[PDB]
């Protein structure tokens, strides 16, 4: 993303997990039952287990975390589990007691830079 170049022929895409606690609310903070996570709720591999493929350049320095969205400074979204339900379906950028759960996009974009898998191996 500069206006030098026309950023898009490159194909780099955001990769992205969200880390989680959970606590009672208004309490302290465990792994959640499901530590890696998609913002739904689905389980996925946690940032050392995400790796370059063959094609794939990292684009970001590690993973970080995401504050280019209503988070809370560290991230931290508001996911409070009210009775009935599983999950948080609501999220929010204020740490409020209510949290049962919270979590975080880890960022580290990815890049192809369009020349790494530009072929592809003829079967």
């Amino acid at each position: 993303i500069d206006p030098f170049t026309a950023d898009a022929g490159h194909t780099e895409f955001t990769d992205e997990v969200y880390q989680n606690e959970s606590r009672y609310p208004g309490g302290d903070w465990k792994p959640a039952e499901d530590t890696y996570t998609d913002a739904n709720g689905d389980k996925a591999a946690s940032p050392s287990e995400l790796t370059c493929p063959p094609g794939w350049e990292w684009e970001d320095d590690a993973w970080s975390y995401d504050i280019n969205r209503a988070v809370d400074e560290k991230g931290w979204e508001y996911g409070i589990t009210i009775p009935p339900d599983h999950k948080p379906k609501s999220w929010v950028a204020a740490e409020k007691m209510y949290h049962t759960h919270r979590r975080r996009r880890l960022v580290r974009k990815r890049k192809k830079d369009l020349t790494q898998t530009a072929s592809s191996t003829a079967r």
